[PDB]
């Protein structure tokens, strides 16, 4: 079997990892990231009656509830948002509490259903 012989695989022109592209979530990864920071809040406190900035990231998983339709692929959206801005997450151990807060993200939403999201075989050096 020659290589000039043709690859024998298609159909590998799309697949849902392109639906990630269409995720863009700088928010609430800022909401995440941010959250852990601890020094960087904690500070300006508002009064309940007054709405607060922290109050419009929680719309971000409300928005993978139905907004942008997610599904199993989730894991591929939540690793991508760590990738989106994890360059940095070694420097620190921001990667624990980060993690943490990271594992509610998937709550607000409830994207749980499937027994198991992260395979062995594919990960991230991130994680």
């Amino acid at each position: 079997g020659p290589m000039r012989r043709e690859r024998g695989r298609q159909g590998d022109s799309s697949s849902c990892e392109r639906q990630v592209d269409r995720v863009n979530l700088k928010p609430c990864e800022q909401h995440i990231m941010q959250r852990i920071m601890g020094e960087q809040e904690q500070y300006d406190s508002y009064d309940i009656r007054s709405t607060r900035s922290s109050d419009q990231q929680q719309r971000c998983c409300d928005e993978l509830n139905e907004m942008e339709n997610t599904q199993g692929c989730m894991c591929e959206a939540l690793q991508q948002i760590m990738e989106n801005q994890c360059d940095r997450l070694q420097d620190r151990q921001m990667v624990q509490q980060f993690k943490r807060e990271l594992m509610s993200l998937p709550q607000q939403c409830n994207f749980r259903a499937p027994q198991r999201c992260d395979l062995d075989v594919s990960g991230g050096r991130c994680s």
